[PDB]
């Protein structure tokens, strides 16, 4: 059944559920840090989801590597395309669990990919980090990917900075499209800039890995860092004809380890080859800090 695990430190509060590896809340005393998830098993009612193993959309649910033919089949009702690997859908298992770290693992043995992946959790005073480390158990070398789709809290006021050259412009079925080494203005995080007040569903090249997410109206700021860096991010910002109980109290800074569609690049792009038994780890922090 559904578990939810909670970590402190200080002022700082997470909960954690078995249900995708999701983050359900992160809180600094009452002030939410990340949106409070629903508890509802629902990982895109939740606070944060994993990435495994690998992020976002393979554009046709195929893929050649290494000369052979991969196919992917819908992992959810709502999108045609397979969407952010089978971590966030499944449930995973507790292996450590302390006042301020938290331990999960989930094994998938089906569809295309076969894997063990573990999601480590910890809190310090002002910061959370947060692990995932994969590894193939297939019978074949694939290319892998990690990365994390976290849910901000949303005001008039927000600002985010995320270093960007360039971006995908969005085309149908919620896929990326041509890139573009022009941004537009409200697109252009480079500076600090608020969020656009539409739908938006972009990913950004060009990163550093490191984000800055500033809440003016509550005088604090969050800084996002990846290691290794991070080389793209998607941001999401919904609408009210997609999302009728929608009134921009949220939107997302997805980091990823590897480009949209990477799938289709030579040798894969950025994600990371893995031979049966190789595994690859990245880690997001998370730092509140008074502005």
């Amino acid at each position: 059944g559904m578990t939810i695990y909670t970590l402190s430190h200080g002022s700082l509060k997470l909960d954690v559920s078995d249900q995708g590896g999701v983050i359900e809340g992160f809180w600094r005393d009452t002030t939410p840090l990340l949106r409070p998830g629903k508890k509802s098993g629902v990982a895109t009612d939740a606070s944060c989801f994993p990435l495994v193993p690998f992020a976002n959309r393979v554009s046709g649910n195929r893929f050649v590597w290494q000369g052979r033919e991969y196919q992917l089949q819908p992992n959810v009702e709502w999108d045609a395309h397979y969407l952010h690997g089978d971590g966030w859908l499944g449930e995973w298992q507790c292996v450590s669990h302390s006042d301020d770290s938290l331990c999960l693992v989930y094994e998938h043995r089906s569809g295309v990919y076969h894997y063990r992946v573990s999601q480590a959790f910890h809190l310090t005073a002002d910061t959370l980090t947060v692990t995932l480390s994969v590894t193939n158990q297939g019978a074949e070398t694939l290319p892998f990917g990690t990365g994390w789709h976290p849910y901000f809290p949303l005001s008039p006021q927000t600002r985010i900075q995320a270093q960007a050259s360039g971006y995908w412009l969005e085309r149908e079925q919620w896929l990326a499209g041509e890139f573009c080494e022009q941004l537009p203005q409200e697109l252009d995080f480079n500076q600090p800039a608020p969020l656009p007040r539409q739908w938006v569903n972009n990913g950004f090249a060009g990163w550093n890995g490191q984000a800055r997410i500033e809440q003016p109206q509550e005088g604090y700021a969050i800084i996002m860092e990846t290691t290794p860096p991070a080389p793209c991010y998607f941001i999401f910002v919904s609408d009210p004809a997609f999302d009728k109980g929608y009134a921009f109290d949220f939107f997302c800074l997805e980091p990823m380890s590897h480009a949209p569609d990477d799938h289709h690049r030579p040798e894969g792009g950025d994600l990371i080859a893995l031979a049966p038994g190789e595994s690859t780890t990245s880690e997001m922090s998370l730092r509140v800090e008074w502005l």
